[PDB]
RNA sequence: GUUAAGUUAGAAAGGGCGCACGGUGGAUGCCUUGGCACUAGGAGCCGAUGAAGGACGGGACGAACACCGAUAUGCUUCGGG
């Protein structure tokens, strides 16, 4: 999915991006708090997910100096 | 029936010697995951762009070891497989 994180522009890579996937993972922390979440692996690929977008907009951010 | 005399003893409350069968306890034999002494090549410094060394944390489900820092049991890119 890394080139399709390339596609997007800056504002779209952080902008309802890394704010949905923040408050899915939020929700999805208190559905297993709460005691009914089911598939579980849900949590680690929405983290990776997080850190993959952050990480491509860091790379740009060095890049632009 | 009465005198007189001899006797292995022979019993064993328990004990000694020999034999048979067990229990505790880890010597001996066999075996290495760890060490000891060297040889031939390399490398002989790290740090304010924050060191050596640590504290606290990170997993779907506890404590500990190993691994990693709010991007936390991991993230990109180039190669091997």
């Amino acid at each position: 999915m890394k080139a399709n994180e390339i596609r997007d522009l800056t504002t779209a890579e952080i902008e309802q991006k890394v704010k949905s996937l923040k408050e899915e993972l939020f929700n999805l922390r208190f559905q297993l708090a709460t005691g009914q979440l089911e598939n579980t692996a849900r949590i680690r690929e929405v983290r990776k997910a997080i850190a993959r977008m952050k990480t491509v907009i860091r790379e740009r951010e060095i890049a632009a100096n």
